[PDB]
């Protein structure tokens, strides 16, 4: 009972970690570069 | 039982901390610089 329960929720946490962690690195870095293209967008409006 | 349960939820909280903390630093700083590009946007409307 506790064996397959705990192993099951262990793998559940495993998809939780792959999911959340990937969301972290991706969303953080890519949103940072979105702020980058946005800075360059405002500079583009300046050149306009 | 309590061993793999508590270790399991410890790593669960670990992804919770990486997730939420990264959300903090990123969203705060990047949204701050969004207020920056927004100030410069209003100044751009002034120059217009």
């Amino acid at each position: 009972l506790s064996l397959q329960i705990d192993a099951a929720k262990v793998e559940a946490q495993n998809q939780l970690n792959a999911a959340r962690i990937a969301e972290i690195f991706n969303n953080m870095d890519l949103s940072k570069q979105s702020e980058f293209r946005e800075f360059l967008k405002t500079v583009a409006s300046f050149q306009q």
